[PDB]
């Protein structure tokens, strides 16, 4: 599924992203758009091998399970398949665990490099929220 911008900042606050860990929603939607262009299904494989998964592009060598990456981790225990999902419950639980790491959301790299210190509420503007 392709989210539009303010139907993702609405169900990411349904599920508690708002602030979480001290991250405003709008950081959350800035990450989405440039990670996945709010879409679900997006898939992206690395040159290590590994692969990120869904809206917010999170990573098999450490994450989750997708079978095919000799030597991962599945910290969040779940297939990588279930981050592709319309229902977005599996990739916000998995990386409220992720930013809870101690390096906060620069685990994603498009957040570090086009949403870190610009004006993220832009992205919640004329939402009901």
């Amino acid at each position: 599924k392709v989210f539009g911008r303010c139907e993702l900042a609405a169900a990411m606050k349904r599920h508690g992203l708002d602030n979480y860990r001290g991250y405003s929603l709008g950081n959350w939607v800035c990450a989405a758009k440039f990670e996945s262009n709010f879409n679900t299904q997006a898939t992206n494989r690395n040159t290590d091998g590994s692969t990120d998964y869904g809206i917010l592009q999170i990573n098999s060598r450490w994450w989750c399970n997708d079978g095919r990456t000799p030597g991962s981790r599945n910290l969040c225990n779940i297939p990588c398949s279930a981050l592709l999902s319309s229902d977005i419950t599996a990739s916000v639980n998995c990386a409220k665990k992720i930013v809870s790491d101690g390096n906060g959301m620069n685990a994603w790299v498009a957040w570090r490099n086009r949403c870190k210190g610009t004006d993220v509420q832009a992205w919640i503007r004329g939402c009901r929220l």
